[PDB]
């Protein structure tokens, strides 16, 4: 239950809203930039930690990606935007 | 803003009084039970919403949680009653 509290603790917290925060449309968590999350609020969190590692226990506690829907003509994908739902 | 007016169309419609509602006493929006609040009124103005995301826009126009008075002995509180206040209205 460690993670869990420390996801909460980060996602709750309306400090760290710029670099995950609920989704406005939605019941998910977003992670608006993946390398800003990783450098800002990540090391405050999880000491000696890395993306791989933070998402590998988001799933082991029921969140997953979402898939990123390709926009316009280049159905292009920010793949540093990452969005997770809950399995419910 | 769309928020805001689905807010209003939510709090100033007498019908949904039970779930959500201006406060007798101060200038405040009420909602007296948190559970029965998103199972029976937030489907209905928000869709694939949860109770956080809607606090988090609640935020973002300047209403905020009120602070809870502690009660009696046990220094209680109902953690499903939420009271909101805006900034502009202290």
């Amino acid at each position: 239950p460690a993670f869990v509290n420390k996801l909460w603790s980060m996602v709750n917290d309306k400090s760290n809203e710029k670099f995950i925060h609920w989704s406005t449309s939605g019941e998910s968590i977003v992670v608006p930039n993946r390398e800003r999350f990783v450098q800002e609020v990540l090391p405050k969190y999880f000491k000696h930690s890395n993306f791989a590692s933070f998402v590998r226990q988001l799933n082991m506690y029921g969140w997953h990606k979402v898939q990123d829907v390709k926009s316009g003509s280049m159905l292009s994908n920010n793949d540093s935007r990452w969005e997770f739902e809950n399995e419910r």
